[PDB]
Order: C-alpha cells, then structure tokens, then sequence
C-alpha cells in the first residue's frame, strides 16, 4: 500500500490553467486531485513537488499522518500557498484510499447524508461578461444580464451569484480593485459603484423572477466603510447572501451587525484556527469552505467546528470537473450544508479532460457513486491542451 | 529609473541554500536581497519569479506602490510563502532605491538612531551540535556546551541563545518535534525533556559566568501545557527570554501570564494584522520581527505598532551576511530595539560570497555606512558554490 | 549635514495667523514647515523655540532620532501643544532631508502611489458665512448656501464639507458651542439646531445636485445624546460622512453603532496610542489624521496602523499652501487614502506668501514633483503681512 | 469682584526656575499659584498669557465658569501644556476666592478632614546626588545613601522616595533614559541596572532601619518587560510603593498583576478622562494626582472618582513652598488620602521667596489656617533671584 510517486500535471483552461496531483500506489491505484495557482497562489506546484518527495514510501492509507508530518515540516510558513500544497496532496491521498477500498470518497467522510445537492450557478453573468472568448452568449449590457438570469430560471437553477459591474462608463466591465483591476488600493466605494450595482441587480432580478435567489459576491473589493455603504444602498433588495472576504474579524462582524442581508465569508481561510476568530466575533451567517485549498479531511474538521456554532457551510467550487466532484463528496457528507457553488458555464473542451461530467437535475447536483471522487483527469487530453504562462496575476 | 529585470540566484550554505533577489534598474544600479526556502518555505522563488514580471517597467522608487499592487494580486493566499516573496522583492527595491540616492538603507528608514547594535550569539551551541561538518569545534557533551559559553564570554559577547538538547540518551541530539525531528506530533513534554533542558542550561550557565545572558528558544516544540511545565521546571534560572512560537494568541498569553521569565515570540508572523491578536492578548514581553520575510518597510510598520504597546522588538537574523546587513539597517533605525540576533558561527566560504563582512566590537555590531544594505553577493562566488537539492524539509 | 538653525516666522492670515518653521543646514539647504496656534493651541512657538535649541548641531538626516529625543525630553507633558511643536520640527526636517537628496518629500515616504488626489472643498460655505471680509461672495441666507454648492459643482469639485448654521434666528450665524460660541457648555441640541441643520443641508443638496457629495462636520458641538439626535433627524440625507470629534471612544462607538451615515473622527489626535482606543471600539468609518500636528513621519505610522484595521484615512488640511503641499505628499504615499481635505476659498494674498500654489484639475489635486514639500514660504512676503495679536481664542 | 489682571512671574530655583500666576481683583485681593515649565512643559507661560486675557473682566468667584470656557477655547489641544496653563489659573482663582471670603482654601474644598498630613521625604537621596551644588551634604557613594536614610529616620520622617542610581560604573549617577539621560530610547533594563538598584536599596534600607518606609520611583525609565524584570529582582524588598509612569493602561495593569509590591502611577495625567482607563484596567494600587498641573478643583473631581474605585490618592509635590501649600489644602480635604509628597531638601533662598514656610512635626505637615493657600510669593525676593534660560530640557 506504499505511495510510489506524486506528480503534478497542468493544462489550458482559457484564462487560467488547471492543475492536478497524480499519486500512484504500489498496487497501481491512481488518486487524483485538482488545485489552482491562478487565484493569487503562485508556488503551489513547488510546494507539492517538495512535500511529495517525503510521501513516497509511506502508506497511502495514512493521510492524517502525512498531514501531521507536512504541517510540522512547513510549520513556520503555514497557511496560504503551503497549505494549498498540503490540501492538494491530501485530496489525492483520499482519492487513492477510497479507490483502494473500492468506495466513493464520501464513504471515508462519515457516509452520505443526501443523494443530491442544491447548487447555485456561480459567476453568473460574471463569466459571460469577463470571458466571452470562452463562454457564450456574450453579455455586454443590462438586457444581456436580464437574459442570463432568465436562462438560469428556464434551466431550473434555483440560485445565481454575480459580482460588481460597471454599466454606464464605456463598455461593460468588472470592478475588482481588491485584485488591482483597477489599481485603486484604498478600495473606496463611490456613487458610481453604488448606482451600477443597483442597475445590475435590478436587471438580474427582472430576469430571475421571484423564485430564483440572487447572491452578491463583493470579494475583497471594499473596506468595512464601503461594505456598509453597499449594504445600505441595497437594503431593499432580496439577497440570498452578500459575500465579503476580509482579514478583519472585528470589521466584518461590525459590517454583519448592520446588514439587512445574510453575510457569507471565509472562502480564503485555512483550518479551524483561521475560521475561529470570525465565528467568535459573530462575523458570518454562512461560512464558505474551500476544500480544494484545505483538503477535504481538514474541511470536515472545519464543518464540524461551524456546526457547533450553528453555522452552515458552503464549499468553494470554481475550477474544473474534478474540483466539482471533490466538493460533491464533501457536500454529500456534511449535515450543516447551506448550498453548493458550481459553474454552469463550461469550457468547450471541459468534458474532454475528464472521464465523467457532473450531472444536474432540477437545480441539484447528483452525487456519483464510483470509487474515489467520481471522475479522473485524462492524461492524453491534458497533453492535447498545453498550459499558458493566467488568473489574478 | 525603471526596473529592467528581477532575477533570483541560489548557492550552497552547507545544510541549506542561500537565495537572493537581484534587481537591476535602467541606470545599471543593482539592488539585492536575501531570502530563504529552507525554514519551511518551499515556493518562495516561484512567487518572486511571477511577481517580478509585474515589476519590470515600473519605477524602482515606488516600492510601496509595488507592495500595494502585489498584495492585491495575491490577496487570497497572502501570508506565508507569498508574503516572503513580496518581502524579498521589497528588500531588493529598497537596496536599489538607497543606492540610486547614494545613501545607506537606514537613510530611507527615518535615519539612524544608534551607531552600534548589541547582539546575541544565536544557535549557540546549537549549530556546533547540529552541524559539526560546517562549524567547529564540535560539541558532543555537557563539557563542550560549557566551553562554548566560555568562548562567547571570552569573545566579549553579552548574550547567547540555545535550543532543546537531549544529553542522556545516546549521542547528543536536538529535540525538535515541532519540526518532526522526532515525529511525535502531540509535542508532549516529559521528564526526560525537562531533566535534559536543566542539565544543558546548568552547563551553559557554568561556562557563561554571571554577566553573559542566556536566551532559550523552544520554537514550536510544545503545546501551552508543555511550555508551562518547562517554565515551572526552569523557574530558578536567570533567562533573558524564553522564546515560544505559537498560533494561539490566547494560549501563548496564558503561558506568559504564568511565566517567571520574559517571553518572546512572533518570528514567523507577517504584518501588523498577524501581530495584533498577540499584543491585544498581552502575549509577549518581546516581539521578534522577521524583516527578511516581511520586507524591511513593512517591518518598520510592525515596529511602530509594537512601540505603541510599549513592546520592544528584535529582528530575526539567521541566514547569510546580506541578511545580517538588512537587519543591521532596520536595527539602526528602530527606537524600540530589544537586541539583535546574529550568528557568530560562520561557513568556511561565507566571506567569499559577499563583498563585505559584518564587523563586531565588544559584543556589538557596527552599522556600516555604504550605499544600500552594506554588502553585495558576488555572482562569481555564488556560482563557485552550486546549491543542493535542505533546511526543515 | 548639521542643522545650523531653527527659526519660527509668522504672518497675517485674516482672522488667524500662519506660522512657519525654518530650518537651515550647514550646506545652506532650507527646510520649511507650517504650523498653527489659532486652533486652540497657544504655546506651540514656545515649544519649537526650546526644542530647536537641542536640534542645532545634530544631523538633518536623523529625524527619527530627534523625534525619539524630543519625545523623551517632553515625555510628562506629551500630546497637544508639545506634540504639535515636535510635529512642526519633524516636517521641517523632512523638507530639508528631501531637498538635500534632491527628491520630493513623497520619496522619503515609500514613493508615490498615485499622481493625483481627489479632494473635498472644505469649510464650504462655512468660510463665506464666517469670514466674508476675506472670502466672497458673502453668504447670508439659504439661497447663498445653494449657490455656493452650485459653484462647487460648476468648478468640478466632487465633494464639499459644511458645519452647523442657524438660519432662522436673526443674521445667519455659526453654531459652535463646543468652542464657546455661544457659551453653552452642556452642548445640548434642541429643535432649533435640528431644524436649521435640515434647512441648511436641504439648500446645499439642492445646489450640489446628485453627484456632489456632502460632508457634515459637527466638530465638538454636542454630547453623544445630541449627536444621536442629529443623526436620527438626518437619517434620510445622503452624507459622505458625519464628522464628530470626541474624547470618549466608547461614546463615539455607541454613536457610530446607531448611525445610518459613515462616521469620521480623530483630527485632533496624536500618535498610534491615541487613535488605538477608537479603532479598538469600532468608533469610526474614517480616521482623520492631522499630519501638520503629528508630523508626516509619525502620520505614516498612524496610516499603517489604520490600514491593519481596514480603515481609510483623510488628512486634516485647513491652513496655508505649505500645509496643502505637506498633506499632498502624505496623500501621495498612503495606500488607504479616503479623500483629502482642502480649502478652495483663498486669501487675496495667499499666492504672494509662497513660491508655488497647489494645482487642481477635475476635482483632484495634482501632486508636485519638486525637491521637498513642493512650495516655500517667501520671507519678504511674510514680512509684508505682519501678524495680528486670532483663531479660537 | 472682577478680575483686573493676570500676570506671570519667574525666578531662579537652582537647576530649574519657579513660575507663578498672580491674579488681582478689583478689590485689590491677590491670588497666587505656582506652576512649572521644567518638567517637560515648555509653553505653559504662553498658555496662561493668552487665557488670562479672556479672564480679565470676569468674576473672580466663577472659577468653574472660567474652566468650562477655557476648556472650550482650547478643546482641540487639551491636556499637557494647555491643561497646565488652565490649572495654574484655576489655582490662582481659588486663592483669590478664598482670600475674598477670608478662609483657607480647604474651606472651598469641603472643609478640612484632618489637621496634619503624613508625608514622605521625596527625591531622597536623589537630590543630594543630582544637585549637590544646591543641597548638602553631597552623596557620592553607598555610605552616603545609607547616611541620608539615617538622617530621615533621625528627623522623624516616616517614609522616603528614591530613584534609579548607578553606583559601580564611575562616579555615582542617575539612570534616567526615559528622559534621555542617557539617550537609550529602547529603555532596556540589563543586569547593571538591576544590580545597582539592589545595591542602592540595600544601602538605603540599612540606614532607614525597619520603621521607615521606602518608595521607589521608576518614572518612565523602562517598558513593561523591564518593569517586570525590576519587580522580580526586588521581590524580596519591602517597598511602600513602586512608582511607574506609563501611557499604556493595559501594559501597566499587566505589570501590576505580576507585582509583589503596591504600584503607584498617574502623576502626569489630566482629568477623570485620562485616569479612567487605568482604573478600569486595575492598573494601580495608588493614584498620584498632580494638582499643580490639573488645578485643585479638577483634582477634587479626580479624588472622588478614585474614591469610588476604592483607590487612595497622593498629591505630586516637587516644586516650591507655594506648591506645598496648594497640595496641603488638597490633602486636608480629601478623605481617600494615601500620603503626601514633599521635599525636605530646600534651596538656600527658598524661605526668602515666600511669606510663610511649611511646618513639619513628627513626620507630618501641619495644615495652615490663613486665608488662601497659606503662603504668598514675595515680589521683591522673586526679582532678587532672576531666572535662568532648566529642568528636563
């Protein structure tokens, strides 16, 4: 049951690349995970390459032992890119372990609790505005925003998530100063931002009708002052959540305390330790857990922690099919599950890269029951789509 | 004044490698920094390589602008290896900026406040025990521990720092379970640890005499329970500080509240945000600031923050001559300076790698007054010492 | 590089005087700052005169050394007028240092982050009501208030700040009981105050149109009870901020917690130590930093401190051109910049007193790139405008 | 009953000057106070000169009205030198008011509660070491320290206060880095400081015998880290109090929580507002109140505030006879009185400057019963002792 090798692979995903860990055991079982460097995370491959060297020769069954060891060896620079490396390896170990026992990964996670998972259609219409070269139909005005919401409704999706868009200042464009597009590092919110948010959401609501929920993701695009301004402007809107990433537990809590909407956060956080100050401060209605970053086993620890605070959790899922399946297994096993994120816009070559595609019915994801996560990257297809030299950088 | 290139270089440093950022301006000025991957930090080079691409074409003078931008582009995975990459670039920018203005780096930092900096001789006798292939004379028993302390005293050093050593269980060896040597991830402290700590420190005190201060570094090698056990065992000892790294501000504060010794911590932390919960909890007598990791400009922000809490700071300095000089300039400018760490044990080839060596007199470091940090890595010498495939990993 | 002399100069500024520090080095470089006694600060000249004596003979380059020393010598009576004296000297040192290195002051402050700074037109129409002998056209009724706002809009200013005015009780007059005009030291707020605030702001909004932001400065003119009454009365208004000075962090926080508007404060505070209790209490959306009072170097420490709390800062700028330029350099370098205050009403002789005037385009201040702050007081012109025996006193 | 004039006078006091407010009413009554600029307070005369102008024409009886008004006019720069100016005027008003009613000042303060006040002999042997040109016999070694304590005992004083002295490093000298003598702005405490403190206090105890209490004043000469080191070193000593000035309520509280001695502080603080955070933090056993700085009426407010926290107060009294008498009247009226400071070493010309000298019997100050404070400065004598161009500066 020894691990014989740990390799990484990478392929083109349009404006970013997909990355994978491929872990092989002495029995010839292959466990896979998916990870990302584009979302502000250069260096993850380097971390995996170094840590994978320590893993070869160890039991594939002993994933928490490898975690404990890796955590020790990288203790001083833990979190961030290091913890992403650890998480990716963990997710590959879990796949290989499940396959070795001939069970779906949810069988390692307490068994399944539900057969189907309600989703929201994320980056909607964000990705049709930002990446029209890859997703269609392009969205270039308020009418298109409305039509996108109509499509979600027609397709039986129950919820959609959008971001911040500027409609009345030249061509339709995203407002992402938290990620330096534009470079305005104070992150101030002015009338223009507020008026355009209102215009955009009014259009979306018009298309969504009254039974499709709208989620609003502000990411890291303001300071508490600006988030409050946003919330007050949008006080009259019906929002499933307003999502605000922050490294100030007390500032986020202040924002939530004055919010007429459910507040979600935490998608960038690692381990119970980093979630804790937020829960202690009453900072969130909903905790987002990035199981791709954390590793699914660590994520189960976070979900139980949230559960004790009577907080429901939602996985962060905005990469390829394998990431969807990783998150599907997590979602199958967690009792305190708010909803699951997914991307309904897909790359023309997405299905080619994986043996199996996620299946949706009536706005829910069907949880597969194959050994492991439920889909495998296809080596030949990965190589047919060589990576680019992407993401936030 | 544009940045034309940002490159990294690496060379052998015995059991670890040294790493450098080399930044060239359109005027042909070269700014340098030193960084590290060995101390649990795989991926830093990758971060610098990606971020350096955004820097080319920008003004060398605008270092806080680059910081603001880099922080935005990597916001989601900030801290750790990402922030180390940012810090290394910052330190290279500061060098090049100072050289462009023909001033020592301390002239960018508020001007100097003192001409000489008291030091402690760190990893003493740690490195003579752990790396006898590189430093001599080897230390293999309690007599050798005593003689090392005697040497420090003879050489006019005023303080020395040691770690945890096991003397009565086969050959003299370090006890580093926080870094998985040995792999005992509970980090429990037992009688053996306590008895050996006492034996080791008694030997050291015997050699040190009564006017050399002894610092004890526990790193991440226990939990609060175990730190308390250590402190209680050593209650009768005269210790300049006991150094405890922890990601639990409330647990560290509890430990300090029951400590009869000054407690230091924070050497692994990034930015005011991460130091804040510790200061708010009364967690430390002394804050260690790693300016190599943070970047010196960010470190000035941390030092002012500590100053408002009436906490003195000590730089973390345990790499090559350039790191010593980087820290020397920081130490020259900070009013609330506790003491500065330095390594008196040096590699046989250390002086070869740099144009200038740090100078000590009567247990103090003399702050140089050359343009920039005060020493430059020598490209030809770096290449005469090709790196190995080191550190905690 | 020794400081040879530190002198103060003073000239008429209508209802108050301007004051300056003039610092000369052995090389003949002259560094300048501007300071004030009128805003409740008698004694500042005396402080500068005494402290300047200790500075002569010291290096002009070592400004933080002088700060550290001055802080020690005046430790028991620190803050207030003493710290203003220190700050004025610091600002003169920074000018002389920058000029010695042939760079704009922002080059000492981390380099510039932006080329232009959005401003608000402050004391608008406050100064046309209160000082019609010096600024025109005079404002004597609600129509005039509206026309002033129209002018700001026509002139492309994006924001204006007003104070408290009584319109229906004889001639239009300011309500400033916090500064004993009138002497009503309980600072109670009654219907008359509330009705007149509403009338005044309605007039202003009417003139401002919908895209000019309105800031309301309450200064020290109520107690928490009265501020709450004001906020509740004005709940329906769209205010960029409501500015409330207070020495009760818990009382201000209570006020903010019940505010439907962004709250700003802190313009009278000195150092991280005094700002800290406010930030710890969640007392403010925006922190005002008086860099003329604090000194710009100390102000950079405050701005980084605010940044860690995700609070943006705004400089306090309500004196002469030199003060504008001092604040311009600060604003150029600070990432977390909310907006910058400036006075668009200018004295008939303002331009005569200084070598350079601030330049505005499209509601933004253009940051100059001359060595030092960007303007020098003119000795001959200062003497053509002899001071009066002003301000709050 | 109008105030006709407010003047200031100044005279030589050896290493510092004495300053006085002289206030004359329309009836020809003269009220006096004493104030100081030397203890880090340049500018106080300027403040008094400006504020005194507003007072002329007002009722001498309405001192709290003048306070309320002055506080308003100087609100933005309150505390420190401004509040010292206010306090000096208040103390002159109280004198003139008491004299107008033909009563000792304690009759304005609730009437007397006690006839005699226990004192401690302050700056003992501090002033014989530091100012031997003015006080004898000079103290230059440990024997002299012992003999000074013996003298205090012989003279029936019940308590003495000393500071920090270095005995084994050349000529006997004070250690005052908090006031930049020496300039070592980190304020670190090392073995030398600790060994000399012990040597000095052992000598003092030897001379004091067992029934004279010893107070130790550390002023602003360390950070919390260093104060703790001091307290731990001196854990075995019997100290009436250890006095520590700090602007960190939480840091001072931490120090007190680990102190085996009563802790005193606050001698530099102004008004209930500044004392409050210390009392809220459990920072002190004893609160020192500087009634010369605050004004005696404001000081009564502070004493009642302390009383509600079951904290006793001690006046700060280290200037001339008039200051002693001001403090005597305060001490007569305050129920929660710990002890009163006084200086038993007196200038050769001290008695000449005042109509009456304080009288001591059996280690207590006898409270006088003359109209006003109990002594008046003598104009002719003040002019026989012209001031110097002193104190901390």
């Amino acid at each position: 049951l020894k691990v014989v090798s740990v390799d990484t692979l990478c392929c083109d995903a349009g404006w970013r690349n997909y990355h994978f860990v491929k872990l092989t055991t002495d029995e010839g079982i292959v466990g896979w995970s998916e990870f990302d460097e584009g979302f502000g995370s250069p260096g993850v491959t380097a971390v995996i390459e170094q840590l994978g060297k320590r893993l070869v020769g160890a039991s594939v069954m002993e994933h928490e032992r490898f975690f404990a060891e890796a955590y020790c060896l990288t203790r001083p620079a833990t979190g961030g890119v290091v913890s992403e490396g650890i998480g990716a390896i963990e997710n590959a170990l879990l796949d290989a372990k499940a396959k070795t026992l001939n069970v779906p990964c949810y069988e390692l996670l307490g068994g399944k609790l539900r057969d189907r998972v309600p989703v929201y259609w994320s980056h909607c219409p964000t990705w049709r505005i930002n990446h029209p070269k890859f997703f269609g139909p392009p969205v270039t005005d308020l009418d298109g925003v409305k039509r996108t919401a109509e499509e979600a409704r027609e397709r039986q999706f129950r919820a959609i998530k959008t971001n911040i868009f500027i409609h009345d200042d030249g061509p339709l464009h995203a407002w992402r100063p938290g990620f330096a597009v534009p470079f305005q590092p104070a992150l101030n919110v002015d009338r223009k931002v507020l008026r355009n948010l209102r215009a955009h959401l009014e259009a979306l609501r018009d298309g969504a009708g009254p039974d499709v929920e709208i989620l609003l993701d502000l990411n890291f695009n303001a300071k508490p002052e600006g988030y409050l301004k946003i919330l007050r402007e949008l006080a009259d809107f019906d929002l499933f959540w307003v999502e605000i990433d922050s490294y100030s537990p007390q500032g986020l809590a202040y924002v939530r305390n004055h919010s007429p909407h459910p507040i979600s956060s935490c998608e960038t956080l690692f381990g119970i330790r980093e979630f804790k100050p937020f829960f202690d401060a009453n900072a969130v209605d909903v905790a987002i857990v990035d199981t791709i970053w954390n590793g699914v086993w660590q994520s189960m620890k976070i979900a139980a922690f949230a559960d004790a605070h009577d907080i429901n959790v939602a996985p962060h899922n905005f990469y390829g099919h394998l990431c969807t399946m990783i998150n599907a297994n997590f979602a199958a096993a967690v009792p305190n599950l708010r909803i699951m994120e997914t991307d309904i816009d897909r790359l023309a070559w997405e299905d080619e890269l994986f043996t199996h595609a996620p299946e949706y019915q009536n706005g829910e994801l069907i949880i597969p029951d194959r050994p492991g996560w439920g889909t495998d990257p296809v080596e030949e297809a990965i190589l047919a789509h060589p990576p680019k030299v992407g993401g936030l950088l």
